[PDB]
């Protein structure tokens, strides 16, 4: 049990690291999910790719220029699509004087500069790129093939996962942002920083996520009246100063190159990149997630958001509740600590 709901860091030996599914069960048995986010540092011997040199030639089809509007810790973001770029040209852009990381003392100093400089030069994010850059044959923690409940349902029952268990690449530069959100259907996610500058994360315990939602509804009431789950648009920024002021419990942590971050069901998170970097991530599920997916609040203003039917999961893994659930009588409130 993790009663403070603080973000945990794990350093498994190679023997402990080999099987991701087993280690994830271990992390939750230590209460790691109560923070909504955890870090895993793999042993120094492990390498998902021997050489990153040829990633320079990888094409970024639709780089995103992030426009931020607002003031004093409350901002809305929108995106402007830019012309296709290779990684090499993106890296040179990121390291130019207009876009490079500012000088800083420590991560805390840099965090301050992030929140002070959001509304000046708009950073460009090479985000949401289909693909993986693991070497072929890496069997440990292969983001492209984790073999979780999502995969079992797709391969054995022939049910469309809607591409949420496929890998995505993120080429960041300084000040590029991911806004406050939980994952689609309130799924888990895993994120590996292949190389480059760090990525800083903010996390809200699942047991306090509703308080973040109430706070955001009061500060963005127009966004709120337009969509019940508007935070899923990933356009809402709220600074740690605002969260402290209104008593929202949260934690922060910086992910360095070579480290995994895992987000848990209904764990709100947000953050920013320190500089040029490259990350890979996917969504996944465990049996524990099923009760979250059954009550996840979905986006009601856009046509084809990611909506996965829960029927197969309840029928196969919750046989004792299936008919009650389809009857509308499977009433419960989630215990985020178990
Ligand atoms: C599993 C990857 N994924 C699926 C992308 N599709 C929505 C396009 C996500 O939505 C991840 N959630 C956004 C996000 C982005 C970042 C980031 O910008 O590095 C960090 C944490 N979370
Ligand atoms: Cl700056
Ligand atoms: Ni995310
Ligand atoms: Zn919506």
């Amino acid at each position: 049990l993790n009663p403070s709901c603080k973000i945990m860091t794990f350093r498994p030996s190679m023997e402990e690291f080999r099987e991701f599914n087993k280690y994830l069960a271990y992390m939750e048995s230590k209460g790691a999910h109560r923070a909504g986010l955890a870090k895993v540092i793999p042993p120094k011997e492990w390498k998902p790719r021997q050489c990153y040199d040829d990633i320079d030639n990888l094409l970024i089809p639709a780089p995103i220029q992030q426009m931020v509007t607002g003031q004093s810790g409350l901002f809305t973001q929108y995106n402007i699509q830019k012309k296709a770029m290779t990684v090499k040209e993106f890296r040179q852009l990121a390291n130019s004087g207009k876009y490079c990381t500012p000088r800083y003392l420590d991560y805390e100093d840099l965090e301050r500069k992030y929140w002070k400089n959001l509304t000046f030069v708009a950073p460009i994010y090479g985000a949401d790129i289909n693909g993986s850059i693991y070497d072929e044959g890496v069997d440990e923690w292969n983001i492209a093939r984790l073999n979780t409940v999502l995969d079992v349902v797709e391969e054995e029952c022939g049910i469309s996962i809607e591409g949420v268990n496929t890998p995505y690449l993120y080429f960041g530069m300084w000040k590029t942002t991911f806004a406050w959100h939980t994952e689609d259907m309130d799924l888990y996610s895993i994120n590996y920083l292949h190389f480059g500058e760090p990525k800083s994360w903010y996390a809200i315990p699942p047991e306090h996520g509703k308080r973040l939602e109430r706070l955001a509804q009061g500060f963005f009431p127009s966004s709120s009246q337009g969509c019940d789950a508007f935070l899923r648009h990933k356009m809402t920024l709220i600074s740690p100063s605002v969260l402290k002021k209104y008593g929202i419990p949260f934690d922060k942590i910086t992910q360095e190159a070579g480290e995994f971050m895992i987000t848990f069901p209904y764990g709100y998170h947000a953050g920013f990149n320190h500089g040029f970097n490259c990350a890979e991530s996917t969504n996944f599920a465990t049996v524990r997630w099923i009760d979250y997916g059954k009550v996840a609040k979905l986006c009601t203003c856009r046509k084809d958001m990611v909506k996965i039917s829960m029927d197969i999961f309840v029928r196969k893994f919750q046989p004792d509740r299936y008919q009650l659930w389809k009857q509308g009588k499977d009433i419960y409130t989630i215990d985020h600590t178990k």
